DNA sequence: CTCTTTGTTTCTCG
DNA sequence: GCGAGAAACAAAGA
């Protein structure tokens, strides 16, 4: 998932599990707890979930008064709230059991991670990750963005995917943003003029906020939290290879850019 | 059978 | 430092 999908999960978890006491924690794949599963089980069993926050694509469970469970869903991670008698599914890895249900984490590719850290370690954790600003008008300063783009010869799509200029774009929304801002994904960032950078800055905020409002993009239907999204119906280029650009009628093309499938309109996004 | 592809991140290599 | 390529892993499609 990307930031809008993680935010959608965050909001659903906030509504449903805040106030829940963790009765037990079980793992069939304990190695995805990078801080140690048995340590996490000992520390968190019996504690109450107080909140759920997000930074970039990271989910943050606030548990007890001093614990923060940092969860990254990577490519395929999925949470669901299930009955206590729910049958195991093949790629379920972890569960937090409450009195009236359980929160199960599944991840086909086993890429997702859990890390248990303390409250005062959260800000240093993300500083060490070098995560850039949240994609909001308040936090995403166009002036610093412009200065960083001016200094670099990196290509704009890979640079945006780094999470350092701004947090939260992945392959879907970076392709969507670059189409909206009429920028080719291989454009070296020091070639972007001020007006293009301004449009890019605003487009990043606008499409991620739109995606949040619509509950994220569900490319396939799934049975988990954050799976009732509608933003997939608004995608203009991602996965639209061979379909016509909604602005100019040219066929959307797919190329490979720094190892990633990349969808663009060759007319609207001049090389 | 092989090769490629996939919502992410983070590594080695030269 | 940099880019290119690949790995962590599993499944589906060509
Ligand atoms: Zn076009």
């Amino acid at each position: 998932p990307e930031l809008p999908e993680v935010e959608t999960v965050r909001r659903e978890l906030e509504k449903r599990i805040v106030g829940q006491k963790i009765i037990s924690i079980e793992a069939t794949y304990p190695r995805m707890v990078l801080t140690g599963f048995e340590q996490l089980k000992k520390e968190l069993t019996g504690k109450t979930i107080q909140g759920i926050s997000r930074r970039g694509k990271y989910l943050i469970f606030e548990i007890g008064d001093d614990f923060r469970l940092i969860s990254h869903l990577r490519m395929e991670g999925k949470y669901r709230l299930a009955t206590l008698d729910a049958p195991r599914e093949k790629h379920d890895h972890l569960t937090m059991k409450f009195a009236d249900g359980q929160l199960i984490y599944a991840d086909v590719r086993k890429f997702g991670t859990w890390e248990l850290i303390s409250t005062d370690q959260v800000l240093p954790y993300f500083l060490k990750k070098k995560i850039g600003p949240e994609p909001t008008y308040e936090d995403f300063d166009e002036k610093l963005f412009r200065e960083k783009l001016r200094k670099s010869t990196k290509k704009i799509k890979p640079y945006l995917l780094e999470q350092t200029l701004v947090a939260g774009l992945g392959n879907i929304y970076v392709d969507e943003v670059l189409w909206l801002a009429k920028i080719h994904p291989e454009k070296e960032t020091n070639q972007l003029i001020e007006s293009s950078i301004h449009l890019l800055h605003d487009s990043i905020i606008e499409i991620l906020q739109k995606a949040i409002k619509l509950g994220g993009s569900s490319i396939r239907p799934y049975s988990a939290l954050g799976s009732t999204g509608k933003m997939q119906n608004e995608l203009q280029v991602y996965g639209k290879t061979g379909e016509k650009c909604s602005r100019c009628g040219a066929e959307i093309q797919k190329i490979k850019v720094a190892g990633r499938g990349t969808h663009f309109c060759p007319v609207c996004q001049q090389k």
